[PDB]
């Protein structure tokens, strides 16, 4: 109870802004988010016996792929953190909670593959969810780990705030299927030039929580160059093993994704700033105005990446 989680003095300030990595310490990675847990919602909110163990379920169930990892998984749940911390009077108390889990539980169990290569594939779980296919598994494995023995953290919650809190979860995993990013951003775009945009509209809170969830699955590329760059090599190794295995089922890959074509990587990131990143965290800010740090800072890497092409690094 009395039980306050503590970083050191460069961490605490450091964890506060949009750009802060993680670090390599994998061991200080729970720590880190029971600290956030904490500070977004209070000590309270969670049995820490319960919440350390729900985490380390989540932990265990991750795999060891670049990029679709543990390490991901924490550094989602920061940039929601940031943002919750930064607009704390627009969310309910079930939304702090739902959402931080939900960013934790957001790629479990991912194998580094597209739902399209699942599909290609003809994988088991293509055939049990034709859309949203690792999003759909991605949940269903979030409620199984909260039904173990022990690490059901939102126990003390009343039958009602329970089906709220894990509808909240759903969506906000489903939203994380970029196939459906692009028509969320139009909508919360036309809604918020009209006008008619309204956050006690039920509806319209969810698309708006799901441009979040957009945002923090999107946060590598707002952070400082070094770490943005880095975290490419990660993606972009995961790519090129799902290219390998389309090639072996006789389909050429997109070039996104072909090893072969590993000149066309900084063009391919303008493509990906101006498509997607760009506009999300645009749409972003004007919804949600203190998100703007996220907006400057992967412009900034969009010009560090138009710096690569012209051959200045
Ligand atoms: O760096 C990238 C270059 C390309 N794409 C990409 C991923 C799907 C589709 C697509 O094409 C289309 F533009 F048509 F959407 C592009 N995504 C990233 C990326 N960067 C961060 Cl941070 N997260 C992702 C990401 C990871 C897994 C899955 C999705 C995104
Ligand atoms: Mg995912
Ligand atoms: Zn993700």
């Amino acid at each position: 109870g009395l039980m306050q989680f503590t970083l050191p003095v460069r961490l605490c300030r450091e964890i506060e802004l949009f750009h802060f990595d993680i670090g390599p310490f994998e061991n200080m990675w729970p720590g880190i988010f029971v600290y956030m847990v904490h500070r977004s919602c209070g000590t309270s909110c969670f049995e820490l016996e319960k919440l350390c163990r729900f985490i380390m379920s989540v932990k265990k169930n991750y795999r060891r792929v670049p990029y679709h990892n543990w390490k991901h998984a924490v550094t989602v749940a920061h940039c929601m953190y940031a943002i919750l911390q930064n607009n704390h009077t627009l969310f309910t108390d079930l939304e702090r909670k739902g959402l931080l889990i939900a960013c934790l539980c957001h790629d479990l169990d991912h194998r580094g593959f597209s739902n399209s290569y699942l599909q290609k594939f003809d994988h088991p779980l293509a055939a049990l969810y034709s859309t949203s296919t690792m999003e759909q598994h991605h949940f269903s494995q979030t409620v199984s780990i909260l039904q173990l023995e022990g690490h059901n953290i939102f126990s003390t919650l009343s039958s009602s705030e329970y089906e709220q809190v894990l509808e909240i979860i759903r969506k906000a995993i489903i939203a994380t299927d970029l196939a459906l990013y692009f028509g969320n951003r139009k909508q919360l775009e036309e809604m918020y030039q009209t006008g008619s945009l309204n956050l006690n509209n039920q509806s319209h809170r969810d698309r708006v929580i799901g441009l979040m969830m957009t945002a923090c699955d999107l946060c590598s590329v707002t952070k400082l160059w070094p770490v943005t760059k880095l975290t490419a090599n990660d993606i972009y190794a995961e790519f090129w093993a799902e290219g390998d295995e389309m090639k072996k089922l006789g389909i050429q890959p997109i070039p996104m994704m072909d090893r072969d074509k590993k000149d066309e990587v900084p063009q391919g990131q303008l493509g990906f700033y101006n498509a997607v990143a760009i506009p999300c965290y645009t749409t972003l800010t004007q919804i949600l105005p203190p998100t703007e740090p996220l907006l400057k800072a992967c412009r900034d890497n969009l010009s560090q990446w138009e710096k690569v092409i012209r051959g200045e690094e």
